DNA sequence: TTTAACAGTTAAGAT
DNA sequence: AAACTTAACTGTTAA
């Protein structure tokens, strides 16, 4: 167990795979039903759960849009005008219009 | 500066 | 592991 970095435990059936908070840049909502895809530095990882819960987990992952929850220490910059979250590995996602300014 | 109506879309809670 | 439901979202628009 590494216990000297936090980290997450995503899961795919019996199969585990822990992934420290930092190595995510953000979460989105999968377009398969009830499935996430952790966007990481240089991966992507499907799993079971929700955004809620992750939200819930640390300060750092912050609910910016319904579909998006940000690892706010990966975020580079924000275009506030377009709403657009930009992270460390040139990735981007979406901020909603009642979120973006409360990143 | 603020809140929210509107109407379409979506996150997440039996088999 | 992978259909049906609806609260609560969404951006636009207005006040
Ligand atoms: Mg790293
Ligand atoms: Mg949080």
């Amino acid at each position: 167990m590494d216990n000297s970095v936090e980290t997450i435990e995503l899961k795919r059936g019996s199969n585990s795979v822990y992934v420290q908070y930092d190595d995510i840049m953000f979460f989105e909502s999968s377009t398969k039903s009830h499935r996430l895809i952790a966007h990481l530095d240089n991966r992507q990882i499907e799993f079971y759960g929700n955004l809620k819960e992750l939200s819930q987990l640390d300060d750092r992952f912050f609910r910016c849009h319904n579909s998006f929850v940000v690892n706010r220490h990966n975020i580079e910059s924000i275009d506030s005008k377009e709403r657009i979250v930009y992270f460390k590995n040139k990735e981007h996602c979406y901020a909603s219009v009642r979120n973006v300014k409360k990143i």
